């Protein structure tokens, strides 16, 4: 079954690692950092890795309980609550993945909404649940952040009125601070349960390994709650791709294929790319920064090469 | 001729093409009064988005724009009016041949949010819960401006780029006007809606429309409201990559129990993007978890479906 990927420019793409339009194609060659994200992870054959899964109202998204409200020293009023499957059934901690899926893959203040939909209903108000909703943030550097373990803790400007063993939700929408104090650092990963504690069941580090190459990303911008930064989100594919490999599962016929990003509109190549086996991107380019390109542009297979081929400098 | 096809998708692995959550159930109701004409989440069978569709999972009921004034409610409340332009950032063209800006919210109630704003060497920002009322006579996304409230009093800017993120309704109350199937005047109340994706109804006797259902979250009161697509999000972006010719009218599908390779039940799934169903009672569609829709063949009008 021949590879493909599909026919979509990237104002028709979605980021993998958070839910947000894919803004711009973006390369840093310098990063010092190892690039081991869990969202967005998928081989060409169609193998979700990682955290990854294909909703994409699951990434950074749970699903849960709150049990009760609990002390932290941090400024706000703090929840705990257990998280199960995006699904609802229980998360199985023996399963063989870090945490369950969609969880978040980066260290930072996750700014979202918590919401509440009561399981018991009133026979008065039509037989209906009450609800409620507020601004919440998840703090995934937390010692409380052990989604692997079954639970996290959010935080909430609101000092009350969230209830205690109900259906909860938690909603991903951005940032709630980028200060170096919110620790906000796209390839640290969480550690999913607990400090002290070995991640496990890790999608593996990525990395160009040809001289002069280094990886290209879809970048996104996240929003902010407030204060100043312009933070990113840098994922490997973007959803649609996962979605796409997932479907197809085309067998790889070499580690690396050949892609071409094009101009539809006039028929040329932009620039080539290395697309590898386990899902990421690479170019000949010694720069960091925006990829500046025609919007109608996308990448389209040409064919499977392998470790010597030479991409044409972008 | 390019086959037909449907993706290979559970249920739990569908989203909603009218508000952005996770599909939960199939779901009929025969006795359903009001015309059922949304306009996201609308498709050809042939790949032509419809109305107010566009590929996107995160533009569905988003809107992107600039805040020009404050109004303060009556009441309670504060009030942002906010230019909006197409959710790419170019500027949304009112003669384009659309009923609103793409991803524009299709339904009658309070979309409950985030508006977030990033200021044009690091920008400052700010974000604050808020609600867009689409029933509003202020909401004319067609015209190229609409009002959402918050709860917030001063700080929301004028002039900075400014993103809403809908989350859910604010309520479904009496004084709330939700009505999944009631469509906002795009451009006010005494213009007539234009460039409509086509109602949707079965022709056939015995058949009812079949919903991919999701519940929405609510801000506050009681309520179970849900929101009914007539395809997911991921058919949408499925047939469009595609562009399969249309062979007839309507073509058959099968719900299938892969683990077992048996039918569960088929449907009719008609050229203008939608499911009908041999069904005489409303509630959910109760299947296994494994089960997801696939092609048989092209059928007509008269086709008879094997009752559910
Ligand atoms: C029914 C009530 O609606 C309000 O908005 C909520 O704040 C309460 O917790 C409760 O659910």
């Amino acid at each position: 079954k021949p590879f493909t990927l599909p026919i979509l420019t990237l104002g028709e793409l979605t980021n993998s690692r958070f839910p947000l339009p894919i803004d711009v194609l973006y390369t840093n060659p310098n990063e010092s950092a190892i690039v081991q994200c869990q969202n967005g992870r998928c081989t060409l054959d169609g193998e979700l890795q990682g955290t990854t899964q294909l909703l994409p109202t699951g990434i950074c998204a749970f699903r849960g309980k709150v049990t009760q409200q609990v002390q932290d020293e941090h400024r706000g009023t703090h929840w705990n609550m257990t998280v199960t499957n995006l699904n609802g059934t229980p998360f199985d901690p023996t399963e063989d993945v870090p945490a369950p899926l969609g969880t978040p893959d980066f260290s930072g203040q996750i700014y979202g909404v918590i919401s509440q939909r009561n399981t018991n209903t009133v026979p008065g108000e039509g037989n209906l649940p009450a609800n409620r909703a507020h601004e919440a943030v998840i703090a995934t550097y937390s010692p409380k952040f052990t989604p692997k373990l079954g639970n996290i803790q959010f935080s909430t400007w609101e000092t009350q009125d969230v209830s205690s063993g109900q259906p909860t939700k938690f909603t991903p929408v951005g940032l709630a601070s980028v200060d170096a104090n919110s620790h906000f650092d796209q390839w640290t990963l969480p550690s999913y349960s607990g400090a002290l504690t070995l991640n496990m069941n890790l999608a593996p580090s990525v990395a160009p390994v040809f001289p002069g190459e280094c990886l290209l990303f879809f970048r996104s911008f996240i929003p902010l709650k407030g204060g100043y930064g312009n933070p990113a989100i840098d994922c490997l594919m973007p959803q649609e791709w996962v979605q796409h490999l997932y479907q197809e599962s085309a067998p790889s016929l070499s580690d690396v294929a050949l892609v071409r990003y094009v101009n539809p509109e006039t028929g040329r190549t932009l620039f080539e790319a290395k697309l590898h086996r386990n899902g990421f991107l690479t170019v000949a380019r010694n720069s960091a920064g925006p990829v500046v390109a025609p919007t109608n542009g996308y990448f389209r297979f040409d064919s499977w090469v392998n470790q010597f081929y030479t991409l044409a400098p972008m």
